[PDB]
């Protein structure tokens, strides 16, 4: 891969769990996009299950024609910084979620996924 | 400004709704972090009228002892791409929003202000 940042959305892409989770360097967060904090703070344990989730939720927006379509990393003049932006939208390409990832690495693995999304409301 | 985006967010501290209103393009857009669009179009004669508010919001929330900090733009390796880290918080510290800004600048003005927020909930699912 190009950088573990690719290496984790490539995984993803392929149902490979596993291959995604260990992207995480064991002290890792993932602050996801809605919770109490605001977001919701994920430790390495706990992102495991969350992979298991995205993957049932993408094979279903699938079988609904919907196209998910996560952009190339950029990285940010600090190269342990990077965005990728992504969006969900329908078969005709109707956008029903956007949303951006910030990511900081430290030694080729991830130590923090920062999601954001518009709110559709 | 060390930047049209330093040149923004001094502009907007000060309450001068007219400078920070200057620093965009006039085919700019600001993308707001909700609406049905996803999020909500504000072209630049929409703009304004959106600053004016945020600017009384701004007064509701320094009336209360709430602090926003707006962090130095990171550029991409796209020079005219930059990400605007931001908190609002209470005086003791507790984070009530969050969020993240992705400008796109063109000669010197912003182009896009693509508006992130944390979204405040017990779940979603
Ligand atoms: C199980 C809940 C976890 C998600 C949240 O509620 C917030 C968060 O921070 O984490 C997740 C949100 C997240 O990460 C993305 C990238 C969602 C995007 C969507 O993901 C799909 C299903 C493909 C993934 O395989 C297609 C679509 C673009
Ligand atoms: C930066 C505004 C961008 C907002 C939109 O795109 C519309 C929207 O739905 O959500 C976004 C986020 C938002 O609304 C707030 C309230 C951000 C913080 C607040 O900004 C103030 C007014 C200072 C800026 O001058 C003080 C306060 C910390």
């Amino acid at each position: 891969a190009k950088s573990v940042i690719h290496q984790f959305f490539e995984s993803g892409a392929k149902g490979d769990v596993d291959g995604a989770w260990a992207c995480f360097a064991d002290d890792a967060v993932w602050l996801a996009s809605e919770g109490p904090e605001p977001g919701r703070t994920y430790t390495k344990t706990e992102i495991r299950d969350l992979l298991v989730q995205l993957d049932e939720m993408a094979r279903t927006v699938r079988a609904q024609g919907m196209d998910g379509v996560f952009e190339e990393p950029v990285f940010l003049t600090d190269p342990d910084k990077a965005v990728v932006e992504w969006s969900l939208r329908k078969a005709d390409g109707e956008v029903v979620d956007r949303g951006i990832d910030l990511f900081t690495l430290r030694d080729g693995k991830i130590l923090v996924k920062d999601v954001f999304r518009k709110a559709k409301l």
